């Protein structure tokens, strides 16, 4: 038993809610909470933008560190962080962006770093301004986690039809 409340339940280990995942952290306090990140850990702008903002830039300042220590992240891969206020741990997962010409078969390698943690509170990975389908990146997700994922939609509309065309 866990104290997320509210979502639907699409499979044995993967559920899905219309929340802003910035209010669902604050309200859960979650031993993770994904971030759909870039290379670079510069978080300007999406999820990445929101989750530092409520970090009053926090995250930002950790991020530029570890970047100056070990470099970029690798499309596909990830790194542990902290979660600041929002979280124990903030789980780093850059999914490829579609806007950049990144290859969408890299999403799978992306979600299986949920694999490496019990439970996570998480977006889309790819979604929003990473430019690939959300129904497609739901499926994937889905097919390749295998741990329990809690996934927050913000927008209302997406998130209907997520469900209502979820196989
Ligand atoms: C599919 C996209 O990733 C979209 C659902 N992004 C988000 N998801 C949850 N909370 C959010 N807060 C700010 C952006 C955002
Ligand atoms: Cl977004």
């Amino acid at each position: 038993v866990n104290s997320f409340s509210g979502y639907l339940k699409l499979t044995d280990n993967v559920y899905i809610k219309n929340a802003d995942i910035v209010e669902e952290a604050k309200k859960v306090k979650p031993t993770v909470v994904v971030n759909a990140a870039n290379v670079y850990l510069k978080h300007g702008g999406g999820v990445a933008g929101a989750l530092n903002k409520a970090t009053n830039n926090a995250m930002q300042v950790e991020s530029d560190d570890y970047i100056a220590t070990n470099g970029p992240l690798k499309v596909g891969g990830s790194c542990v962080l902290s979660g600041h206020n929002l979280a124990k741990h903030c789980l780093h997962v850059v999914g490829p962006n579609v806007n950049k010409g990144e290859d969408i078969q890299l999403l799978k390698s992306a979600y299986e770093n949920f694999n490496q943690h019990e439970v996570l509170l998480a977006p889309l990975l790819s979604a929003g301004i990473f430019g690939a389908d959300p129904i497609h990146s739901l499926r994937v997700c889905v097919d390749t986690v295998r741990t329990n994922v809690y996934l927050a939609v913000f927008d209302k509309n997406l998130y209907d039809k997520l469900v209502s065309s979820f196989l």
